[PDB]
């Protein structure tokens, strides 16, 4: 209402939006967390969703198999948290993209769901 739609922008040029507030405690770097990314088109459509296939992304914060948006959310986000990562087509997949599903110059929106710490 009063303006809560806001888009933020890290260094790198990605932008993410808050979902819902952790109920429980947050990540921190060296930390072991497990948390579940969910993917979507520009159209809004699922192409990727770990929660379907029961394989949660585990990983340290301050690992490598990730990117900004992740890490960034991972530095502050806590269990049951939800926050909504969403990276354009040069920053995330790139100007080659996947295939058919996630072709170039198409923006992609994860969301990533803290499950455990």
């Amino acid at each position: 209402g009063p303006g809560s739609m806001t888009v933020v922008t890290t260094e790198s040029g990605l932008k993410y939006e808050d979902l819902t507030e952790g109920s429980g405690a947050e990540a921190r770097a060296g930390q072991t967390v497990s948390v579940h990314y969910t993917g979507w088109l520009t159209d809004g459509q699922k192409f990727d969703s770990s929660k379907d296939r029961n394989d949660p992304f585990a990983f340290v914060l301050g690992g490598g198999m990730v990117i900004k948006g992740w890490d960034e959310g991972v530095q502050g986000m806590k269990v049951g948290g939800v926050r909504r990562l969403t990276i354009p087509p040069q920053l995330g997949y790139g100007a080659r993209g996947a295939g058919g599903v996630i072709p170039p110059n198409a923006t992609l929106v994860f969301e990533v769901e803290l499950l455990d710490v």
